């Protein structure tokens, strides 16, 4: 309990931004402006969660140790705004659930995750990753898992799990475009491999660039990565890219319909048609139905959904 205040800080990539805080003796990373609040915690290099609600003596967040917290807090706010403004959705559950994030998780931890209840961000080892909350697509990817878990409930294995992952990359990217800094169709480029320019974890525009399939005939069928959830997601990421941006892929031509309509179609599919066990063929059907609901059965939008899924062999 305290009074809402506005702090200032520097994020992982060195940019200054304002952050919404709460004052009660200390200034806490607690944003009361969005739903039931956005709360950012210090995990203090340990794996106990959530850790301590982030406290600061002066409401200025320019220390090196502060940067991952500033970005986890700020980009959760951006993500909240995207869902509210674009999709009329109030937080991940649709009922303004509090959004909780922990930073400084463990030592040298080269990942981030939604744990069923909150977001968690490693600092990276400084070679593979820098602190992972520095990437707006990463923050939005993880918070999108919460959305999925409350809605379609896609099981984290095999084709359902690859859809789960792709939904997170799709909305992660749409949020990155909403914020409009340096948007692209790549995943994690701002925090991956600080020694190497121009790479990323995954690509939506060309998944094969990083060894991921861009066609159903190239799907991974083994047991690694929960049946390739971060690998086979490339097939869906490519379809989504094609629906938005257009192109000819394996000789199948897709007329792009743009990002806003992509987001509308997939948000509707996610929230009205997908189920925990949906597979790729079922996703196609859900996307075709959603586009039909939104734009009509004779629409270009529907035609493009069908061409995009044809192009990737679904
Ligand atoms: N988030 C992906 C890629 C990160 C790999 C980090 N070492 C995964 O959990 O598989
Ligand atoms: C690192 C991040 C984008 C995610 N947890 C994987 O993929
Ligand atoms: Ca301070
Ligand atoms: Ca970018
Ligand atoms: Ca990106
Ligand atoms: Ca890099
Ligand atoms: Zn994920």
């Amino acid at each position: 309990t305290g009074t809402s205040t506005v702090g200032v800080g520097r994020g992982v990539l060195g940019d200054q931004k304002n952050i919404n805080t709460t004052y009660s003796t200390y200034y806490y990373l607690q944003d009361n402006t969005r739903g039931d609040g956005i709360f950012t915690y210090d995990a203090k290099y340990r794996t106990t969660l959530p850790g301590s609600l982030w406290a600061d003596a002066d409401n200025q967040f320019f220390a090196s140790y502060d940067a991952p917290a500033v970005d986890a807090h700020y980009y959760a706010g951006v993500t909240y705004d995207y869902y509210k403004n674009v999709h009329n959705r109030l937080s991940y559950d649709g009922n303004n659930a509090a959004i909780r994030s922990s930073v400084h998780y463990s030592q040298g931890y080269n990942n981030a995750f939604w744990n069923g209840s909150e977001m968690v961000y490693g600092d990276g080892d400084g070679q593979t990753f820098i602190p992972l909350s520095g990437g707006i697509d990463v923050v939005a990817h993880e918070l999108t898992h919460a959305v999925t878990d409350y809605t379609a409930g896609l099981i984290y294995q095999n084709e359902s799990g690859a859809i789960n992952e792709a939904i997170s990359d799709i909305f992660g990217t749409l949020v990155e475009f909403y914020a409009n800094k340096n948007p692209d169709w790549e995943i994690g480029e701002d925090v991956y491999t600080p020694g190497i320019s121009g790479d990323s974890l995954r690509s939506m525009s060309d998944p094969a660039k990083y060894g991921d399939p861009d066609h159903y005939s190239k799907r991974y069928t083994g047991t690694q990565d929960n049946g390739g959830v971060h690998i086979n997601s490339g097939i869906i990421n490519k379809a989504a890219y094609l629906i938005s941006q257009g192109g000819t892929h394996y000789g199948v031509s897709v007329v792009g319909i743009g990002r806003d309509k992509l987001g509308k179609i997939f948000y509707r599919a996610l929230t009205q048609y997908l189920t925990p066990t949906s597979n790729f063929s079922q996703l196609r059907a859900a996307a075709v139905q959603s586009a039909t609901d939104l734009y009509g059965s004779t629409s270009q939008e529907v035609a493009s959904v069908k061409q995009a899924f044809d192009a990737v062999g679904v």
